[PDB]
DNA sequence: TTCAATTCGGGTAATTCGGGCA
DNA sequence: AATGTCCGAATTACCCGAATTG
């Protein structure tokens, strides 16, 4: 399973700009589309709720 | 050769159909098409775009 | 043959990116 | 470092009816 943005930006009641932020700095493994869009593998992400 | 359906390359990126039928449709994805005209890509080179 | 599910098309909203600024 | 916001441009998502699938 994947998220979107939109969301990974909910679940932390979080911007969106700042997944992709989290993105950058390498503590959230990102899938890109083709368009360069993210998707963000959801296991990491609840290796974020187990932080 | 294995293929797949615009809705199995959609769920693999987390996708709507319609934008993996852009992609064929703008020369970023090799597609073939059915006698009726729908599109059917092929598995190797959509994992080949995991390796990317 | 019929039948549910999908995938055409086009059009139009809604996200997302990216960079830069606060 | 660490978010949040504004902008423009690009990408993607939902809407429809009709055609194709298997």
């Amino acid at each position: 399973p994947l998220l979107t943005p939109a969301e990974v930006a909910t679940m932390f009641r979080v911007d969106p700009k700042t997944v992709t932020r989290w993105a950058k700095a390498g503590k959230l493994t990102s899938i890109r589309t083709m368009g360069g869009h993210r998707r963000y593998r959801e296991a990491e992400v609840r290796a974020l709720m187990a932080g």
